[PDB]
């Protein structure tokens, strides 16, 4: 068709935007690739720089040797926005620059160099929002530390204002950064890497949001996750689930420079949930939390799963699954076990996780979806036919609506549920 959705301008939250017909669940909003993308810190070598699938099998750039790739195709292809930072990056090993960096000098090079981009059809890069006149001076001394960061990274490729488009401030491109960020996950929803996205940097925040997104690679798909009337804002969570309203709060000023007054925010609603159980155990379990995590999102596996150990199977005092750090170190103990091949034990985390996500991620969710799956899966290969075609489904009924036809995930869980199927037929 025609755009199911248009850019307007809001009363209290500079622009959004808003349905130009009405919306089902699970229809298919807008889709793009970014503008300009980066693999994160913590995924560089254990992702392909470009299409940031995992393997053992990857090759790597001789010249600069920080890219890593899963094939000759995706070397090639990351040259034309990798040839000009390629020269700066070398130029600075072993001291590397903050993903936010590296993301800002694709977006110059792009800019530069690039025919008008797709990503930016709605709503710009120009236009983004940077919170200016909010910013803490805080912020601003952490902004132009950035600023000094990228002028010394770039300092090959970028010596001066004419290298750079007309008039570009780096100051206010770094706060247009901050609030402008996407996260992209991949197919499992581990955190592989951060993009801009202007199109769909009009998408307001809500703690109970109406569409949703998700990634398949670089490339992001946006879809109502409710009906949704014409004229009615298309808002999207910006923040984990697994979050107070304080902890939201928190968040929501530093990094969006907003105040949310939603009904969740006002009735603190799930909070008391989810910090069931003792409040000395449950802060200590937050405190290792930040190196589990760390670990995570380095990929080190073995190293999750021995720390999540001493939690889960404590010999002191022990959290309610419910609670949100207990959940949140039974997730990262089932994601050890599916990736060490320990699927017995995977199985018995990730089935104790199904209960909590029911509660916190209500109606149609991606991470929901993905978890259902994941477990259904596990349940699949231990023979467990009805019990798997159960979850199957139900992963399917979520990710019918969050995922959808375009994203290939579903076409995996598809082959996954004829499997499952076929066994209960002949049995
Ligand atoms: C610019 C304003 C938008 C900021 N927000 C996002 O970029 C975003 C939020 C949540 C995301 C993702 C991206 N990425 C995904 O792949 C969808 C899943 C649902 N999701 C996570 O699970 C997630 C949760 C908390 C922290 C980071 C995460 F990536
Ligand atoms: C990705 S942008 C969203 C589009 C933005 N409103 C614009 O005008 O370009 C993020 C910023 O939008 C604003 N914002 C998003 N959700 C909001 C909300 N629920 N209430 C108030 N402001 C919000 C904040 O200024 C935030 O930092
Ligand atoms: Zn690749
Ligand atoms: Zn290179
Ligand atoms: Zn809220």
């Amino acid at each position: 068709e025609p755009l199911k959705v248009e850019k307007f301008a809001t009363a209290n939250r500079g622009n959004g935007l808003r349905a130009v017909t009405p919306l089902r669940p699970g229809e298919l909003l807008f889709r793009s690739d970014p503008l300009a993308y980066t693999v994160c810190k913590g995924s560089r070598g254990v992702v392909c720089d470009r299409c940031l699938l995992g393997k053992e099998k990857l090759m790597r750039c001789s010249q600069c040797r920080v890219a890593k790739y899963c094939s000759a195709k995706c070397q090639k292809k990351a040259w034309p926005d990798h040839k000009r930072e390629c020269k700066c990056l070398k130029s600075c090993k072993p001291r590397y620059p903050p993903d936010s960096v590296r993301l800002l000098g694709r977006v110059v090079f792009k800019l530069m160099d690039g025919a008008p981009s797709e990503s930016e059809k709605l709503y710009s890069f120009y236009d983004l929002e940077s919170n200016i006149n909010k910013l803490t001076e805080d912020r601003k001394e952490g902004l132009r530390q950035l600023v000094m960061t990228f002028q010394h990274f770039m300092r090959e490729e970028i010596q001066d204002a004419s290298q750079l488009p007309p008039a570009f401030d780096l100051f206010e491109a770094f706060a247009k950064v901050i609030c402008n960020s996407f996260t992209i996950c991949n197919a499992e929803m581990q955190e592989v890497g951060v993009g801009l996205y202007p199109s769909i940097s009009l998408l307001n925040h809500s703690c109970d949001p109406n569409c949703s997104i998700v990634f398949n690679g670089p490339h992001l798909l946006l879809r109502a996750v409710r009906d949704i009337e014409v004229g009615e804002e298309l808002t999207i969570c910006y923040l984990d689930m697994l979050m107070t309203s304080e902890e939201r709060r928190k968040q929501l000023r530093d990094q969006y420079c907003f105040e949310c007054d939603c009904f969740r925010c006002q009735t603190q609603d799930k909070d008391a949930d989810m910090l069931t159980g003792d409040e000395q155990v449950w802060k200590e379990v937050q405190e290792s939390l930040k190196k589990i995590e760390e670990l995570k999102a380095h990929w080190k596996w073995e190293q999750v799963l021995a720390m999540c150990q001493a939690i889960i199977s404590s010999n002191s005092e022990r959290l309610p699954d419910i609670n949100i750090y207990q959940l949140k170190v039974l997730d990262c103990a089932m994601d050890a076990c599916i990736n060490l091949g320990l699927l017995e034990e995977a199985l018995f985390y990730g089935t104790r996780t199904m209960e909590p996500y029911r509660i916190f991620f209500p109606g149609s969710h991606p991470v929901r979806g993905v978890q259902v799956m994941k477990v259904g899966k596990l349940q699949l290969h231990q023979g467990m036919f009805p019990q798997a075609m159960k979850n199957l489904r139900l992963a399917f009924d979520i990710m019918r609506v969050t995922h959808g036809r375009e994203h290939s995930l579903i076409e995996d869980l598809i082959l996954l549920l004829e499997e499952c199927d076929a066994n209960i037929r002949a049995s």
